């Protein structure tokens, strides 16, 4: 176990809840693709992370059931002509006016970047990569939120790795590209 416990034990139980949709929905069982689990977990914190920090800036779309999180892109692109986008994304900015699709990777930010941007192919799209090493990398240099929100995330992500390194769980983690 090891892995559980400690998702279990560092976050909320509405995280983890989804968490298990998500896995259950792939077909992958969290006991044994630990690490996903707890890459699932930590970008699903993120996410959420970054909305609560925002007269409601920020639409959630992670986190959703395929269908609802559709419905949601559907609903904005209808509302504001916004190019409905090819592949889910994480969240849409309505002060920006543009969705936005958040990144957690335990490689260099740039790497990842370069992956998420070469996935996604949509110009529309901003992309905010974060490390668990207190690393940024977003769209134009345009990282949306305010340092203290941004720090918060860092801070968050670096404790998870802690946590992680404290049980022993860090290498297994970081060499598993779940992400
Ligand atoms: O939306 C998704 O399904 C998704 N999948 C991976 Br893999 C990494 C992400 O950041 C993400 O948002
Ligand atoms: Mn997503
Ligand atoms: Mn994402």
């Amino acid at each position: 176990s090891a892995m559980e416990d400690f998702v279990r034990q560092c976050f909320n139980p509405m995280i983890v809840e989804l968490a298990e949709k998500a896995m259950k929905e792939y077909g992958e069982d969290p006991k044994i693709e630990t690490n996903k689990f707890a890459a699932i977990c930590t970008h699903l914190e993120v996410c959420f992370m970054y909305s609560d920090f925002g007269e409601h800036r920020f639409e959630i779309i992670e986190g959703r059931d395929r269908i609802m999180a559709w419905t949601v892109v559907n609903s904005i692109c209808n509302t504001t002509g916004v190019e409905k986008p090819k592949f889910l994304p994480d969240l849409y900015d309505y002060k920006e006016n543009r969705f936005i699709e958040i990144g957690v990777t335990r490689r260099e930010v740039h790497i990842y970047y370069l992956e998420k941007a070469n996935k996604i192919k949509s110009e529309k799209t901003h992309i905010h990569i974060f490390s668990f090493t207190g690393e940024e990398m977003a769209t134009k240099a345009d990282y949306t939120l305010d340092e203290e929100s941004r720090a918060r995330i860092k801070t968050r992500l670096f404790t998870i790795r802690q946590e992680m390194a404290s049980r022993s769980l860090w290498d297994s983690f970081r060499q598993s590209e779940r992400e």
